[PDB]
């Protein structure tokens, strides 16, 4: 059973990632078959936190690579492809410092041309990417794709598809296949696979991953309250304005270069500080999610994964705390947001270095779901919270892979005979 490889860096917003994958020779282009073999996490910031220093970059993804040199088998080593893909936090950089942007890829091509994998290239993804590749991993993983039935009695309609949510860092993409119209070709996405045309809906948006968010909630914290309504009471950090304001998700908000910021378990003010995140004043379509931005009604079954799913599992697993339903996830916010700070340390014995901001996370959660997307009891309840499927980690790197590998067709071996005509 000969075996071929392929190797993702998924070089995150605060962190990178490496994923081996594995598929045998033979059958590479079924759905599903690829699966993965090994992983491994990069020490230390994603590849954006060294435009100061962009050698360290490059040298930061070494100890991984030497992994990638044990998992995958010696003389397999020289076809594996490699790539490095990037994301929102590159592509803050990049209105930041296109410079500094181009010498931290530069820096990372360099360390990957140095190992014998078929290095493919370092890019920075689009937020079309990288919703459409997480939508790709999932329903690929899943089989969602097989046409199901047989000859004289397929199954009508055809096997829905899974949503997907994915909240990185620096941006969070919804993507979903939908039979609504289409009112903006920036978030219209349309997929050849396997024969069958999958009409999608797309979109990403930059600041509003888990971190720039946090980060916004901070500065707006600082201005309208002196306060931090989102933080447990007991909790509290100096907080250096200049670092506040140098995002460019928040530097919309700048305005004693220190200030004592201290938390005030207050459910009600958080919540309030999380929804002027979305602005739902307008809309140039015939309807939105926020910001302005086309969506259709959301429909089917989703896969929220990557901090929804680890937010999640902290209110259930860590508070103990039902979230079924939206109205229980906003009762589990409360309560987790109500905690005080030696409350909520008391129920996690071991070091969480970030216990303060899962009352924001999970706030923000809550509310990107209610009001930005407009889930409701009845669509709600189709999302499943999971980082995994089929033993795979859920991301955007498999169906990244999948596509420049070119492992899945766009048509069947011999149209199928032509039996889904
Ligand atoms: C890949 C890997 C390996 C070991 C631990 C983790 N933990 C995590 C990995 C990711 S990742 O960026 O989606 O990869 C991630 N997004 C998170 C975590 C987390 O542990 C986590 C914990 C609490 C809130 C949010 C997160 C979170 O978003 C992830
Ligand atoms: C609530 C929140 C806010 C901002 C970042 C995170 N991320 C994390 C928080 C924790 S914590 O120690 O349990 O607090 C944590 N252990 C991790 C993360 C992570 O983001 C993370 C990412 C990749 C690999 C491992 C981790 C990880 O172990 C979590």
């Amino acid at each position: 059973p000969a075996l071929k490889y392929g190797i993702v860096l998924d070089a995150g917003s605060s962190h990178t990632s490496m994923f081996v994958y594995k598929w045998p020779a033979d059958k590479e282009n079924d759905t599903g078959i690829v699966g993965q073999h090994s992983s491994c996490d990069v020490q230390g910031g994603g590849i954006s936190s060294y435009a100061n220093d962009p050698s360290k970059a490059g040298q930061s993804l070494v100890r991984c690579l030497e992994q990638a040199l044990r998992d995958v088998p010696r003389d397999r080593h020289a076809s594996t492809p490699l790539y490095l893909g990037a994301t929102a936090g590159m592509r803050l950089l990049n209105l930041t410092s296109p410079e500094a942007t181009a010498r931290v890829l530069e820096a990372v091509t360099q360390t990957l041309t140095q190992y014998p994998f078929e290095f493919r290239g370092a890019r920075i993804l689009s937020g079309q990417d990288e919703g459409v590749f997480g939508w790709v991993t999932a329903n690929y993983l899943l089989e969602n794709f097989i046409k199901y039935g047989w000859v004289g009695r397929w199954i009508r309609p055809r096997k829905g598809t899974l949503g997907a949510m994915d909240l990185g860092g620096a941006s969070t993409q919804i993507t979903f296949e939908t039979t609504s119209p289409s009112e903006d070709p920036g978030n219209e996405v349309h997929l050849r696979l396997y024969g069958q045309h999958y009409r999608v809906y797309t979109h990403s948006f930059l600041c509003y991953g888990r971190d720039q968010i946090l980060l916004r909630l901070l500065a707006s914290a600082l201005q309208i309250h002196r306060f931090h309504p989102c933080w447990p009471k007991g909790y509290s950090t100096q907080v250096l304005l200049q670092e506040v304001y140098q995002s460019p998700c928040t530097m919309g908000q700048r305005p004693s270069a220190i200030v004592s910021l201290s938390g005030t378990s207050n459910a009600t003010l958080c919540r309030d500080l999380v929804s002027r995140l979305f602005n739902i004043s307008s809309c140039p379509f015939s309807q939105c999610s926020f910001n302005g931005v086309f969506q259709p009604p959301v429909a089917g079954n989703f896969i929220a994964f990557s901090a929804f799913y680890y937010t999640v599992d902290f209110l259930t697993t860590v508070m103990g705390l039902p979230v079924g339903t939206l109205k229980q996830l906003e009762e589990a916010t409360e309560i987790t947001c109500n905690q005080t700070w030696t409350e909520l340390q008391a129920r996690v014995p071991g070091q969480k270095t970030r216990l303060a901001d899962y009352c924001a996370v999970a706030m923000f959660i809550h509310q990107l779901l209610s009001r930005g997307y407009h889930f409701d009891e009845r669509s709600f309840r189709e999302v499943v919270f999971s980082k995994k499927a089929a033993d795979t980690a859920v991301g955007w790197a498999l169906g990244y892979m999948l596509n420049l590998t070119n492992l899945i067709p766009a048509d069947l071996p011999g149209l199928r005979k032509g039996t889904h005509f």
